[PDB]
């Protein structure tokens, strides 16, 4: 029932500000960590060999388009290898990032691992050591980070066990982060695999928020020096029903009206499998959604931000300003849609049954 | 409310069969598993540099000592290096260990780090890649492994964060491990610094072990797959009042009844600080005392098995046998002790007399 | 981090005296505590006019059984209807109870009522005004009381919210009953409805068990002043699976080692609506397991040692002698269950 002070009055103040910078009025996340593991699926799709040149070129062409994405893009977050990577000028990445007003961050976590005694459940290992590798990023450059916690919804999960230990360990990231000046990322994801209709993974949605939250409040952290990366409350991919953009932005925020407190600074949602379309649609939505919203609600977009400028890219060289020109469309698409100014056109424009 | 079973029956076979010969009656275990830089506190006291030949020579010198110990000892605890070092004659250490009956052990977390928000308290990392390394280990001959957690007793701790989140990590270092068809030895050490009393520590111990086997419940661990190493429940370091071994075996046994499950094959207590005779003495008191006790109770010593060890050696050669029959009588009178059979005598020496305490004990 | 002494010595040393003498050697408890609503059908099976009279006839019939139960009954609870009526002889219950080497129980709980958002799973009531009234029935003769939860297993059941639910009342209700120097029996009662299999059975008890005692922990129960009285670890009623009672007692004695820390005194199992003679059998069966047991393995029956009395009795005030030699015999075939020498008429990892 004693307060121990985990931070000191300048410490919050530095963590609020980056939260509030990632998620300032139009600006989104792109999610452009993928590791060397998922980076293989990626190549593999346009034909591409799988090699740190041409990560680097492809991780290049997203940092380096245009002013324009500028005001889209508050934040990026990068694997390991590309934050110590340099443009073909000689800059760091995560120079080039900056000067475009844009805040680095960093992927923490190493995967997940299997829960045992569950079905095929699983949490997430990455804590050891670190504290000292926050301490070197922030040295590096990097002001947030990100680890990823999955979840998935079956005829017993995500069960007592799985919401537990994900929840407690999301924690435990978290509080190291704020100790080295690091505003950690929230990623209690809910795979939207499954015949589950919508109102199934609002439940789950809702449950798994709320344990989120509590695990946050025992470790002491500080909400105003994080971020949330939910998944927005959608059916199940195999779910034969269908709903609207309305109803999926009402579940959506509904289930965060009922969890996320309203200290929290931003929630930077992720588009798990989603059309690029799709996402700032439902992005959109959610911005537009009748109900009392008091937290940023924006995007950390991987795929959703990536696909066309990845295919238009095809590995070649002279693809260049194409590709770009793909992002730069998406980054403004859903700069628009976290703002609920998006429309197909661009630029130019109950819940008590819930 | 549905069950996935975690171990198959074959597993737990496995599991149950291992934690059993460790602590079968009589035996107990001999900790080893100090870190290089805990090590080197101890070499150092004794005008030995640290190095990995001084290293290796000291625990050759405890793990071939005389075929006397092999009755003694059911297990041993060694660090990674050791683990895979050898003896003079060319032989694995895991290999000696097992020629005389014992069973390997290693310890794998990798020490403490403090916990935001409190007020000095800790938790425990080593979880990342934990089960490529307990495969690893299971091949490499280690039938057992180790953790330690570290809490304190004080005017705020241990915390309700605390005991949680330290239950919680054992939990998840057991779970790995027997997936891995390694028995886990829990370890939740509840520090003697301080100048608490005996029923301060007994109040801890229970509220700190009913988190530690609810954790391991929420986890589906299999506890006769498992061993316990708590502290006994001891008065502070500093603590004015003094109490009888029979005292100190009351609270610990019944701080135990009141909270780990028959299952349990067994408890395998730290010595903490305690003298090698003091560590032997109450750990007969507490075979000795009068209440039921559904698991073996024994010991896990790591300073208290090798006090007189260490100070007979003193870094030179020719001291090996002198120090080894030092060990060999720790080794035996602790195996009579976790029979309730230990009577002292006179010949322990003023070294098997002598505190052992470490403020915050890390190794 | 700091204790702040719920009991003194003096209360511990009551309550653990208490808890000992009704689960000693050979020992069980007497489950007579049933409401007017719930004996209604037991009296109407045999055709009697459920009235406090013939209520109070059919408890003096088991209560005044000759002193063949004495060593057989260590305990026997009562509804409080029953804890405040005489003997024809004029001699109160609890007089007649005590006189024969029982101790008297109460039941204290006020029903189950329903979790809502919960799929008809429930929670029981009955804390209001506790401690009062353990206050009461202590000084009205009464040393130990009896609250009852009850637990389903089902396609989602029992959940996280039921088991947390109940775990946490069971452990109010501990909690007050011994500041009243009461000993409390803890009763998690997990159905034998449904066709699940006996692993269901025993996984559910483990998780169920292990909630009970953290619970207990967290509310400073002394385990010493109390009992604890589970369901044994069975297939369900619609189980195909068949087993045998070695293998039920394997279950049941396998799931207990692996919750109920040594210092509970005593396990009182219920009935569950099993047969007198199945009962009976397994109790033995569990008593005979090879394996540690820590604590007393015996019973807490209610119709596995009445149902033969009742129909015996039948209302007829002349069928006294024959109803009672009903009782006496479940009375003397479950003490000797509990010491695993009763006939009908190494540890396994495969749990």
């Amino acid at each position: 029932p004693h307060s121990h002070p985990a931070l000191t009055p300048e410490q919050k103040k530095e963590l609020s500000d980056i939260a509030h910078r990632i998620v300032a009025p139009g600006k989104g996340i792109l999610a452009a960590d993928e590791s060397t593991g998922s980076i293989a699926k990626r190549l593999q799709s346009i034909g591409t060999e799988n090699t740190e040149e041409n990560r680097r070129f492809y991780r290049q062409l997203l940092l380096t388009a245009d002013d324009r994405v500028n005001p889209c893009i508050g934040g990026v977050i990068l694997f390991h290898e590309t934050l110590y990577q340099k443009a073909d000028d000689g800059r760091p990445f995560p120079q080039v990032i900056k000067s475009k007003g844009g805040v680095v961050g960093i992927k923490v976590d190493k995967g997940v691992v299997p829960l045992a005694g569950t079905n095929g459940e699983t949490t997430t290992q990455g804590l050891d050591g670190l504290s000292e590798r926050c301490a070197q990023y922030k040295k590096d450059g990097a002001d947030f980070a990100k680890w990823r916690c999955v979840l998935k919804i079956g005829e017993h999960t995500p069960s007592a066990l799985a919401i537990m230990e994900n929840a407690n360990v999301l924690a435990r990231y978290a509080s190291i982060c704020q100790q080295n000046g690091i505003v950690p990322i929230v990623e209690p994801e809910i795979l939207p695999d499954g015949d589950h209709d919508l109102k199934r993974c609002q439940y789950v949605t809702e449950k798994v928020l709320a344990a989120v939250y509590k695990a946050l409040s025992d470790h002491h952290i500080y909400l105003e020096g994080t971020l949330l990366k939910p998944n927005m409350v959608t059916p199940g991919h195999a779910c034969t029903q269908k709903y609207s953009h309305e109803e999926i932005a009402m579940a959506t925020v509904t289930a965060l009206r009922r969890t996320v407190p309203p200290a929290v600074t931003g929630v930077t949602f992720l588009s798990g499998g989603q059309s690029e379309e799709e996402a700032s649609i439902n992005l959109n939505a959610i911005n537009k959604c009748p109900l009392l919203k008091p937290w940023a609600l924006t995007f950390s977009y991987g795929r959703a931000l990536q696909a066309s400028a990845l295919k238009a890219w095809g590995g070649k060289k002279e693809n260049l300003k194409a590709a770009q020109e793909e992002y730069v469309k998406r980054a403004l698409a859903n700069s628009l849609a976290c703002q609920g100014k998006y429309t197909p056109s661009g630029q130019a424009g109950s819940n008590h049954a819930y």
